[PDB]
């Protein structure tokens, strides 16, 4: 099988999805790592809504373009559970849920699933449509399915990323 | 080894050997910070690799870093990151956390123990590393070699709530 960098390179953003549904067996594997993931203080504030049926897909579609993906997971963070930093009041809500989302997205990739991470949504429409209580904030939508065209190349990053030297320095800025 | 095995075997290490992290392994860890996606491909992450005395001592002023031999301070650039117009929410924590997660998983594959740290004094970090106002320190990822036997990959039955408490289908 592939090593981690090969997996990380293979993953790309898919916006062209087949009709084909995600097999229950693959969805369950994707979910398992949402639990295995670490969270600040082990607080486990992540709250997931698995969406693969028509009403929910339509509800998400009121808030975002989900590109006819056959499966979406709405990842919320529970601010009643999350750790809060004493110095400045910063809450780990986005961090914890993103670790969870990233773990899912990598696991989905291993299983041959295409995906795209979606933050371009109207959070108010999501709150209303899914009747979210005040303590749950919708953070990420992860879409998954089967690519309908040609996957992006695992060696594209020379063209799609800035050089490493532009994001890393040593000891000081 | 498959992905779930890698994610299971990762745990939070709080006691490290003196052994330094080899350059070859650090470079592989950094490689995935670039590979990782960010919202809009904005690539706002700004990393400071800390493996020398002064920098390790600066971190220790701000946080408990468990005498780790290597730290990466992961900042987000507010001048690059997307700000969502609807509500003003910035992707700073999201984009940086994808990067940091990729790094932590890569470190684990290479036999490096690690711990993610957010319990740090951000004003101390800002001052000590002379961060400009556009750079927000988000995560400190610590790495090295574990001093004792790692935590079990099969521990999650005890160290996590049931999947049923975090997942529902279609509706809450
Ligand atoms: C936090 C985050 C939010 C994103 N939001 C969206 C989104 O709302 N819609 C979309 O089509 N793609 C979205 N993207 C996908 C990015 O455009 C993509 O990751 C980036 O351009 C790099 O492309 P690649 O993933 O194919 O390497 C998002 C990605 C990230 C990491
Ligand atoms: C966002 C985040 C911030 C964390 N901050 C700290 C920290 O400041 N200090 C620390 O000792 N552990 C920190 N942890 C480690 C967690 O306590 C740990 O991941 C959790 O208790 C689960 O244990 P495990 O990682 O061994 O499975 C952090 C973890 C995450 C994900
Ligand atoms: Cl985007
Ligand atoms: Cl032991």
């Amino acid at each position: 099988g592939m090593n981690f960098v090969e997996l990380a390179k293979k993953r790309y953003s898919c916006r062209n999805y087949q009709d084909r549904k995600v097999e229950k067996e693959k969805l369950e594997k994707v979910l398992d790592v949402a639990r295995i993931a670490p969270t600040g203080g082990n607080r486990q504030p992540q709250r997931l809504i698995v969406i693969q049926e028509k009403e929910g897909i339509n509800k998400l579609s009121k808030a975002a373009n989900i590109y006819d993906a056959p499966l979406a997971i709405l990842v919320c963070g529970d601010k009643d559970k999350v750790w809060t930093r004493p110095f400045d009041g910063k809450q780990l809500t986005d961090i914890d849920t993103s670790i969870v989302t990233d773990h899912m997205m990598l696991q989905a990739t291993e299983l041959g699933l295409a995906s795209v991470w979606v933050c371009y949504f109207n959070p108010d429409i999501i709150r209303e449509e899914f009747s979210l209580p005040d303590n749950l904030e919708p953070i990420n939508i992860l879409l998954m399915g089967y690519e309908s065209k040609i996957p992006e190349s695992p060696e594209r990053h020379e063209k799609t990323r800035v050089p490493l030297s532009e994001i890393v320095s040593y000891e000081t800025l």
